[PDB]
């Protein structure tokens, strides 16, 4: 919200086993102070990427973490958004669906 | 090379039928003065996108053009570069494999 805005992603669905490469275009973030959060009832994990994975401050390339359930028979919706660890500011969520692999 | 540089892509392969969504991260570009130049023996096609697909001057999301031949029975490797129409500037080539489809 406010400052944190996801402009586009390459995909918004993905295996519950994690490891899907995600291209996230956004407004200015600071590689040193940024994270990509996945949230749902009883669960929360971050996408994996390095400061190096943040492109010109307006793009993040990371891998989705595995969902809390690897034995998913159907899709589970989860909120994916930018988190600034220092102040916990969150971007507006974007629906992500972990599906059965 | 110099002005033009492709930093990262979501994929380096796709249907010879074209229309695959590509996320290309690059050094700074002019949206009105930028194109994605696919080149091959006696062939050159272009990435389809609008100036709105250029995210903050350092990213382009485009649909690949179809390959010269739809009857691909094997993968064919072609070039993929950034091009700046105004001065015919070219970035170094990145390989892109068109696949049978």
């Amino acid at each position: 919200t406010a400052e944190l805005k996801i402009c586009r992603v390459n995909r918004n669905s993905g295996s519950c086993l994690g490891g899907d490469e995600i291209f996230l275009l956004c407004d200015k973030v600071q590689k040193e102070d940024i994270e990509v959060y996945f949230t749902g009832p009883g669960w929360e994990a971050r996408g994996s990427f390095s400061q190096a994975d943040v492109h010109r401050q307006v793009a993040i390339v990371f891998r989705t973490p595995p969902y809390a359930d690897p034995s998913l028979q159907a899709p589970v919706r989860v909120s994916m958004q930018l988190r600034r660890p220092s102040d916990r500011e969150l971007s507006e969520p974007m629906e992500f669906q972990y599906l059965p692999d």
